C-alpha cells in the first residue's frame, strides 16, 4: 500500500506505481525523445495529457495517440515511443 | 524541461511536475486517507484512475469524482480530499 518511485533514461521517464483494487498501475511522465520498452505481460497504456507516437514490433507505421486515448501492447514483445512534447501517461497490465 | 519529483504527507501523496506547451502540469498518486490542500491560483484537478471525494471550503457536502472526471478549485482557497482507494490524478492551473 505504498507509492513506488522509478526513474529511467537519465530522468527522461519517471513513474509512480501503486496498487488499486489489487491491481498494479503506474502513472508517469516522459520528456521529448525516443524510447524503447519491452513487454512481458500485456500492457494497456493510456495517454493522460499529451501524445505518444507508437510503433509496436513488426509494425510498418507510427501511430499518434493523444490525451484520453489508449493502446494495448501484446505481451512478450516490445514497442518504441516518440515523445514530441512532455506527456503524462497511465499504464495497466489489464 | 525536467520532471520535478515531490512527496507529501509522509509519502501519502507523490507527484511528478512538468511543462507542457509552456504550461505547468503535475500527475500524481494519493494513498487512502484524508488531506487538506491550499490553492493560490485556481486549479483543475482530473481523476485519472480511482476517485477523489472533495469538499471545498464553505461547502456543506462531499462530492465523489471518479476516473475521467474533473473539478475546479477556485484560487485563494483550500479544499479537503478523502481518498478511499489509491488514486492517480492530474492537476493543471488552467
Amino acid at each position: 500500500a505504498s507509492i513506488k518511485e522509478n526513474s529511467y533514461f537519465a530522468g527522461g521517464v519517471k513513474s509512480l506505481g501503486f496498487n488499486q483494487h489489487g491491481q498494479d498501475v503506474s502513472v508517469g511522465v516522459m520528456l521529448p525523445g525516443e524510447y524503447t520498452f519491452g513487454t512481458q505481460a500485456p500492457e494497456r497504456m493510456t495517454v493522460v495529457k499529451g501524445a505518444l507516437v507508437v510503433k509496436r514490433v513488426g509494425e510498418a507505421d507510427w501511430t499518434t495517440y493523444s490525451s484520453g486515448e489508449s493502446f494495448d501492447v501484446e505481451g512478450n514483445s516490445s514497442f518504441e515511443l516518440q515523445v514530441k512534447d512532455a506527456t503524462a501517461y497511465l499504464c495497466e497490465y489489464l
